[PDB]
């Protein structure tokens, strides 16, 4: 009595679960097999994105931000309080109540769609035949007509720093820790570094990032990452570029990181260590040798535009394939992918994909940067408009940060919107929105903008482009 | 010999002086005369909207609910605070210090962009002449072949309960309290009315609304209006509908008002009563006899659909004129006016214009409402989607309210964005600017949205339009 589904997805994270979903909407017989469990072994969905990911790290740095807000911006509203402190244990402790409620919410939207959650190992064996190993190692084999494989990707482990969930952690470490470490490092200044460092940092940490690249966000305008390093080094983030990691030794509850710059090798001793280089595709045990799916050079799934791989009826999307990895891009492609099985014509658009860095101010963008259009040979024209000029910005205490807009100086197309500021993201996506329309910097200028409101820098940047903007001098 | 300018803006407020602005981009000789002055006689650019309406109401906004949130809502961060106590004196002197520096930026702009501005009281007479009278009663005529009447409005003043600038007041006089009234009155339940009633009960205020209407923001969508009162009456507004108020006696630092609703005569006791039913439009001695202008029976200057009232070359925009009492509404028709003077074909677009509401969770929405489009026999298509499923909004604490969007069951367009919750204005600026392209539920549905994003709200609502969305069943 061989098990039979129409879609078999192997991952429940942000591309796995949507997919599943998805393909139960259009009365494919799913079902989605994970082997992720919460802290008690039972079945947790929602993938890094939701368990160690982009949530947690999310409440923390809300929390976190409450908290340094409350130390040293309260007073100019007039509001005083005694000393304010902050209890490690309860912030972590609804981290964890939100990350509940969060996952069983998934489960609840599996149920009501009639997706079927197998708890396990998932294999793809050859013939769209899936392998899945119970707790107590028994097996199990199911039948297939589509496969979504939607492993995703793991952290990066560094051979000088070794990873032991103490002393020296990982992404999903640095969000349990249940005291403020005094000396906190971090290796990597890319965006999940910046925002774990970030976190403690507010909370009294000496937070010092050791980067080995000679840049600082370099995928984000010159301008964006030039601001955002100013601002996180005054926020007590000690950011440290062309430091090469070469060694390091724990003792006791400490560890001394040994690294190379351009002026010699030093030494730094933490309580605390942060290992955030990056994250490799994950397919461990994923796929039998005669399955037929083929993996890359650097451990990613190949796959076409449409996310489908060699083998017919076998697609693999999110982390585990080429791309940003970032959640909604992931969930994007278990869209596209199922529909194209349901015989859509469907691509996605790859093109407006924003990124967003949930830093304050807040960092995001969509579309190219000035500098990879400089390279490009485009001649183009930049309007910006800073937060410092925007009275809603004011009113909130919150003035750092800009927007900037880039259009083409012959069509006037927005070619890209870039912002580090209040609500940053929510510009970003009215950005997007108006370029997926093809918008102009003068289509966006001629719009009526809510008075006072945020958004209204978005307006004055688009003007700016065509030297038309009202409350910035031209 | 006389002065001579292309264009002559009469009143400095967001309708009047972006006109001016925008007059001079575009190589107009223009002048601008504004009799409002700050505390010590000198000259106050950006009218009501930047002295005593927009800035100043969401400055104590902010502030008020910081300190809300830090007396109830930090204990679930981990965070701890000794007694948290509110300076009003503080609260409102910092308002007055980003009033005062956005004002002297609006001179800064007039002063870069070439715009003559005047102190005095400007008065339309016979064939496009203007009189400024200057304030040792001094008269000077000066001559345009385009005058701009932007007089705005001022508060309604009500037989029952006359403002004294003490125990009563209007929209100014509560925005200077330099103490929490122990009891506050409010008549009025409109935007101005609990907005200026939300900060005094944030900060400890027993706070009464006495609505004479049976209708609670019947402008908004019927879900929107529902919403807001429930969660309104929860933060300590006791709203009362159908009262209408009958009478007042002022004793002491006390007044004792007297109002009829279906129940019979009632009285209560505040220690100050905030009056705000309405404004009304400003032509104190804005007229000559014979220069041409009519006025109508509610006091507004009649227009056409572009702001030109009956004389050639003189219109008239914002509050002064029929619309919406928007800051917005009036610098777009300030805009409008000024490019059809250069001879542009241009044209407003009314149905596009979104309104805001600034209490918490903030309200706003852009197009129609469901219950105009049921009237106006229209069949549509409603999708919605709750905080209470936002991951963005759970890790920020503040889950509360909604999206709505509305789309035309044949074409799909969208009629109307709706929203009650974090960034409500930032959302339906998302919807207006789709709109503006004019989008269909799909169209924004198949975009690519940034995860963990308050957006989101939006892309599941237009999902839902069309049963299609994935974090919420259909
Ligand atoms: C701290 C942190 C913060 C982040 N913040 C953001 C953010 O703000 N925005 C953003 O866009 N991205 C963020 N990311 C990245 C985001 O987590 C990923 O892009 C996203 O989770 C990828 O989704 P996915 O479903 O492809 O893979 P995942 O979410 O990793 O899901 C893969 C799942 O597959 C399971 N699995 C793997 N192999 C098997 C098998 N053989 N059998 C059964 N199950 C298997 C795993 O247990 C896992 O649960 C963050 C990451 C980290 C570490
Ligand atoms: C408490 C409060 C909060 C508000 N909040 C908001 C909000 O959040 N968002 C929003 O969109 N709107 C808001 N409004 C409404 C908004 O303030 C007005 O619609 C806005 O001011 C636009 O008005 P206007 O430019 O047409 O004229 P106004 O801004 O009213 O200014 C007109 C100017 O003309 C001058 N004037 C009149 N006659 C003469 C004359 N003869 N000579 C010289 N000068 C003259 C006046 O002194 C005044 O400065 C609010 C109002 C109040 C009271």
């Amino acid at each position: 009595m061989t098990q039979k589904f129409d879609v078999v997805v192997i991952g429940a994270g942000p591309g796995g679960y949507v997919a599943a979903i998805k393909a139960a909407q259009l009365g494919l017989k799913t079902a989605c097999i994970e082997k992720y469990t919460d802290a008690e072994g039972k079945l947790a969905l929602g993938g890094t994105c939701l368990n160690v990911g982009c949530i947690p790290s999310k409440a923390l740095l809300d929390s976190s931000w409450k908290y340094k807000e409350a130390k040293e911006s309260f007073n100019v509203h007039g509001i005083s309080t005694g000393e304010v402190k902050m209890d490690v244990a309860a912030m972590v402790g609804r981290k964890a109540g939100i990350v509940k409620n969060l996952t069983g919410g998934v489960a609840t939207l599996f149920k009501a769609n009639g997706v079927t959650s197998i708890q396990g190992h998932g294999k793809l064996l050859a013939g769209k035949k899936v392998e899945v190993t119970k707790a107590d190692g028994t097996t199990e084999v199911i039948e297939a007509e589509n496969v979504i494989l939607a492993s995703g990707s793991r952290p990066i482990d560094i051979p000088p720093a070794p990873v032991d969930q103490n002393v020296i952690v990982d992404s999903t470490g640095a969000l349990e820790f249940q005291a403020v470490p005094k000396r906190l490092g971090v290796i990597g200044a890319g965006v999940i570094g910046l925002e774990l460092g970030s976190v403690w940092a507010r909370l009294g940490a000496e937070v010092t990032v050791l980067e080995a690249l000679d840049t600082f966000l370099m995928a984000a305008d010159t301008a964006v990452s030039k601001e955002a390093q100013k601002t996180l080094t005054k926020q007590g983030l000690d950011i440290k570029l062309g430091a090469r990691v070469t060694g390091s030794k724990v003792n006791g509850n400490e560890v001394e990181v040994t690294y190379t710059n351009a002026e010699g090798e030093q030494k730094i001793t933490f309580d605390k260590l942060i290992v955030a280089v990056g994250r490799r595709p994950v397919t461990t045990d994923l796929l039998a040798s005669d399955s037929g799916v083929t993996i890359d050079e650097r451990g990613y799934i190949f796959v076409d535009d449409y996310c489908a791989t060699s083998v017919p009826g076998v697609y693999a999307i999110g982390d585990v394939v080429r791309g940003m990895m970032l959640a909604h891009k992931a969930s994007e492609e278990g869209i596209m992918v199922v529909e194209r099985i349901k015989g859509h014509k469907a691509q996605m658009n790859y093109d407006l994909i924003p990124s967003v860095i949930y830093t304050h101010p807040e960092i995001a963008w969509v579309g190219k940067t000035e500098q990879a259009l400089k390279a490009e040979g485009v001649e183009v024209n930049v309007g910006t408009f800073p937060f410092a000029a925007s009275g809603r910005a004011m009113a909130a205490n919150d003035t750092g940060g800009f927007v900037k807009v880039i259009a083409d100086a012959k069509t006037d197309r927005v070619l890209g919107v870039h912002v580090i500021g209040p609500s940053a993201a929510e510009l970003v996506q009215q950005g997007a929105i108006a370029m997926e329309f093809g918008t102009s910097a003068e289509d966006l200028g001629m719009m009526v903008f809510s008075h006072p409101t945020l958004s209204e820098a978005l307006h004055e940047a688009a003007l700016a482009v065509n030297g038309g903007a009202i409350h910035v001098a031209n």
